[PDB]
């Protein structure tokens, strides 16, 4: 079941147009969300008018302009993965005054005028990686923390959940410097620097795919047998898990999040009973569905369904 039993698929009877803007399409996460939206829409009589990208974290003005252009295109919903946590409330409010509701996709945005969201619990992503660390025997051992960028909220939430669980089992974490844009190059440079500064570290924590890849490149160059924790699968991670270089990778099922956005939007649009929504939280100030979290490791890399729920099809682009 492509919707994992969360909701039954239905089909729009009223015309329903979506405009989508996400940060970037360079990994499987936002590209998965975009694929899930597009593929579910063609199953469901929903029109995706445009998929746009900010281009980079911090490209907030680019996204404001994209959301404004959705107004002229007559979309019914804007779907937003923001390039920064803060600053979108005015544009969300402006779209809403025009009858256009905004759906949060994949990551939190700092606006209580969002209609609803479909994402995951970023603190719990950090907690489940913390458990993977603790279960590997990290008590007493040093962990390099490469926490991601500042100003995005969710990297901090992942760090907080990881630190809570890792500290509780006696792991010794480095402090966390929030900087960069979470690129491959950032992961390499930051991990190379922290491996030199933390000669006794046996683990590296990262919150996202490219920082994990960069950390592995740094560990390979330094001949350091550190084990890396990260999030959001790509195909190449599978061999790295089997070879022991990645201890655990949190699954981020972008594809199912995209499908759910379509199924939730049809119901909202036609006044039908909504599928499950959690109450607003401090970081996620709107009703939202959190897809349950699974971790990929040696025990399930050969059976976990991440390839169905987390990978867009090979060769898909929009």
């Amino acid at each position: 079941d492509r919707l994992q039993g969360i909701v039954e698929p239905i089909v729009a009877r009223q015309p329903l147009k979506l405009g989508v803007t996400v940060v970037h399409l360079l990994d499987n996460f936002y590209k998965g969300i975009a694929y899930g939206i597009v593929d579910e829409a063609r199953r469901s009589n929903v029109e995706v008018v445009q998929v746009a990208v900010a281009g980079a974290y911090g490209n907030v003005q680019q996204q404001f302009a994209q959301l404004q252009s959705f107004k002229t295109l007559g979309v019914d919903y804007a779907v937003l993965s923001p390039a920064a946590y803060s600053g979108y409330d005015p544009v969300v409010a402006d779209l809403a005054r025009s009858g256009i509701k905004t759906i949060s996709a994949g990551i939190p945005v700092n606006s209580d005028k969002i209609a609803f969201g479909v994402l995951q619990d970023d603190t719990l992503i950090g907690k489940v990686l913390g458990k993977a660390l603790c279960d590997d025997g990290a008590q007493g051992k040093q962990v390099i923390v490469v926490p991601g960028a500042a100003g995005l909220e969710w990297p901090r939430l992942r760090y907080e959940g990881f630190k809570e669980v890792a500290s509780a089992c006696g792991a010794k974490l480095t402090p966390a410097a929030f900087r960069g844009e979470m690129s491959l190059a950032d992961g390499m440079a930051q991990t190379q620097d922290l491996l030199m500064r933390t000669p006794d570290a046996e683990y590296v924590f990262t919150p996202v795919t490219f920082l994990g890849i960069g950390a592995v490149r740094a560990a390979r160059q330094a001949n350091r047998p550190v084990k890396v924790l990260t999030s959001a699968m790509v195909k190449e991670n599978e061999a790295m898990i089997r070879e022991g270089r990645l201890l655990a990778v949190a699954s981020e099922p972008g594809v199912i999040m995209g499908r759910l956005i379509v199924q939730y939007a049809i119901r909202e649009h036609e006044g039908l009973p909504m599928p499950p929504l959690d109450k607003p939280t401090r970081s996620v100030p709107y009703p939202h569905f959190n897809v349950p979290i699974t971790v990929v490791d040696k025990s399930n890399v050969d059976t976990h369904p991440y390839a169905f729920y987390d990978y867009p099809p090979q060769g898909w682009s929009i």
